[PDB]
């Protein structure tokens, strides 16, 4: 079916299992104990095993985090080294 | 105080100006004509000029475009190459 989707299992169990795997990035998507319905992402990284809430927006799309800005300026700067277009490498550069 | 803000200049005027510039990336921010109140980004690129809508979210943040997925599958594979931590470099690796 899916080697990474162990459905509903305890956060502890996961933490237990992952702490064994011998590689950073070892993960699995389980069903949250706390907030039902929502899935969580457990991953091993070093001497720990972190979790990430699998967020969903209005539209239903999935995502772990996205990049938004507090000011036009913060947006601009960011986009001097990260494309403004989603299908073309376009980086902002001063006029001039 | 800001060399890239051109207040309320016609979209056409922007193009005109920007098209003269010599570097892919030249740009300016203006008050959308077609949207009294919103800001738009004009960036010179290739023989033409592209325009972007500076969007705002329910929290009133600024952004141009984000990365979200229609399926958990998509989200995972994507995160094999892209960190899942906005503060740490962690890439998904299958379990053993
Ligand atoms: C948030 As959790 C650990 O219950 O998936």
């Amino acid at each position: 079916p899916h080697p990474w989707f162990f459905g509903k299992i305890p956060r502890a169990k996961a933490e237990e299992m992952l702490s064994k795997q011998r590689h950073d990035g070892a993960f699995l998507i389980r069903e949250s104990e706390s907030a039902p319905g929502d899935f969580s992402l457990s991953v091993k990284f070093g001497n720990d095993v972190q979790h990430f809430k699998v967020l969903r927006d209005g539209a239903g799309k999935y995502f772990l985090w996205v990049v938004k800005f507090n000011s036009l300026n913060e947006l601009v700067d960011y986009h001097r080294s990260t494309s403004v277009s989603r299908n073309q490498q376009i980086f902002l550069r001063d006029i001039e």
